[PDB]
Parts: structure tokens; sequence; C-alpha cells
DNA sequence: GCTGATGCGCCGACGGATCC
DNA sequence: GGATCCGTCGGGCGCATCAGC
């Protein structure tokens, strides 16, 4: 094994207090998640920015509860045009972004509902639901092409303001990032191809893995557990959800949390504290 | 309108073999 | 002959569509 996330560090290496709290959560069905009180948990966490993945919900079907969030009043939603009930992302913010956009280059023709970009005063935020390689790796080659496209897209963005990338990146980067590495190397989420993609993402953009930066040798720290086989109760999981940061933001990094106890999905929330 | 079946999407438990 | 390796297979949950009434 079980894992207890350590206490929230709220000051930066140079002693500046955190001013920004970002929470990311793959809710695996937004409407279900709300019925399972996920928004009650969000209110307790009181993030400045909330990023949601796999909402499986078009904007017209959003529960009214989402309109009763005074501290997260600026909301942006995206869902795929031809795969309703799959993917879907959202970004909710206390302050209004300067700019918001969707997708990674051609969303207007291939409306996939997987990526939101929001530019703020001091940084650019990207949230993503990266395509799964699929059972039997049936869509691994697509995933590899998508990874390349995404890397190139982010390279452009990071060329201006610093970047924060968060969400479900659908890969456990290294063996320490899942409970059962030995038997899962032919499984979605832990192929050599997906792991290499993540490494290239870090090197090319470039980005740092906030959690692993702070906790380089900490095992059993996961963000996903299959609903099957009582996996969550046994902490047999995978770290699939990340906050990746430009190197220039590392002096602003206070902590990167895994909110293991928060229920309502097969993923748990992750939370970032930055001193901006 | 409402329910429940079906379709689609998205790995860890176990049994047998192998290793010394 | 306990530990490990490795291939096989049984399996939770959400949401869309469909049939039925
Ligand atoms: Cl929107």
């Amino acid at each position: 094994a079980l894992y207890e996330d350590p206490p929230d560090q709220k000051t930066s290496p140079s002693g500046k207090p955190a001013t920004l709290k970002i929470c990311s959560w793959n809710v695996d069905g937004l409407r279900a998640w709300i019925k399972k009180k996920g928004l009650d948990w969000v209110k307790e966490e009181a993030p400045d920015i909330l990023c949601l993945q796999e909402t499986k919900c078009s904007e017209n079907k959003l529960p009214a509860e989402l309109q009763e969030l005074p501290g997260l009043s600026h909301q942006y939603w995206s869902a795929p045009s031809d795969k309703e009930g799959y993917s879907g992302v959202g970004l909710l913010s206390r302050q209004c972004p300067l700019k918001v956009s969707y997708g990674i280059g051609d969303e207007e023709h291939d409306q996939e509902g997987r990526v939101i970009v929001a530019e703020f005063d001091s940084f650019v935020l990207v949230t993503a639901y990266v395509p799964n390689a699929g059972r039997g790796l049936v869509r691994l080659e697509y995933r590899q092409r998508w990874d390349e496209a995404f890397r190139k897209f982010l390279k452009g963005l990071a060329s201006r303001k610093p970047l924060v990338l968060c969400g479900d990146l659908n890969v456990a980067h290294e063996e320490i990032d899942l409970r059962n590495p030995k038997g899962n190397k032919k499984n979605a989420g832990f192929t050599p191809q997906e792991r290499q993609g993540f490494g290239e993402l870090l090197q090319a953009v470039p980005l740092a893995d906030s959690f692993r930066h702070l906790y380089p040798n900490t095992p059993y720290a996961y963000t996903f557990w299959t609903y099957m086989m009582n996996a969550r109760s046994k902490n047999v999981g995978w770290r699939l959800d990340y906050f990746l940061l430009s190197h220039s933001l590392l002096p602003a990094l206070c902590d990167s949390k895994i909110r293991s106890k928060a229920l309502g999905s097969d993923h748990c929330p992750i939370t970032l504290y930055l001193a901006l």
C-alpha cells in the first residue's frame, strides 16, 4: 504494498509560497463521477484550475451541478464529434485564461475531444487524454503516430511561455510506475513503444516529470487501478496521470500529489502546487 | 419515458514449466 | 522443491443504441 502520499509541501525550494493549485482527474464518465460525489471532493480540494479527462459527455449533457461552482466559473469543454460516449476533456478555472484552443493542429476537421490548451499570464496549460493503445495493442501504431504529432505540437507551444502538461498520458514510463512490469510489457500502457514515446516527450519539448523529480525512488505510487480483481484494494495499479513541466518551472515547483483516497473513478486525482 | 440487453472501449489470477 | 517465468483466460464499469412496452 500500500501507499500513503506524503504531506503537501507548499513552499518552493527558494521558500516562496504556492500560489497556484492545479488538480487533474480522469473521471471515467463525468455524469457517473458526479453521481459518485466527485464534485464534493473537488470542492474540498479547492483547486484554482481543474482538468478533467474521459468525461464521455458532450457539453449539452453536462450536469447542472457544474454550473454551481463559483470558484471555477470559467469552463471549457471538448468531446469527439463521431465517438460520443468516449474521450472528452474539460478545463475549469478560477481566473479567465487569455487564450483557449482545442486539439493538436486539425481539431476543426478531426474533432477528437482529447486536448485543451489554455494560456495564462505566466504559463501555458495543456490537458490531454492520450489515446490508449487498446486491448491487444490494436491501435498501438496510431498511438505512436499520435505521440509524434503531439510532441511536435507541444514543442511549438513551449517555445514561448513555460508549459504545464497534465492529464492521462496512458503510459507507465518506467518499471517503478506500475505494480506488475514483468507481465505487462505487451500490454497497453507499458509497451517499449509507449515508454519510448514518453521519454522522447521529456527530452524533445523538453519537460520534467514533476512527481518523479520530487520522489525519484518512491515505488507503489499509482493513479489507476483496474475495476477488476479488487485491484485498488490491493494497490495493484499504474501511474498513468502526470504533471509534466518545463525545466524553467522547476524552481516554482512545491509539490506534486497523488490523491489516492478520492473515489469516483478507476483513476484518482493528482494535484500540483506551484509558486508563481 | 423507462428499463435492461447488447455493443464497444478499456490485465491480473492462475496453472504449468523452468531454474538451480 | 521454492522462486520465478510465462502463456492463458476470466473479467468491472460507463455510456450509446436498440427492443419492448
Ligand atoms: Cl466549451
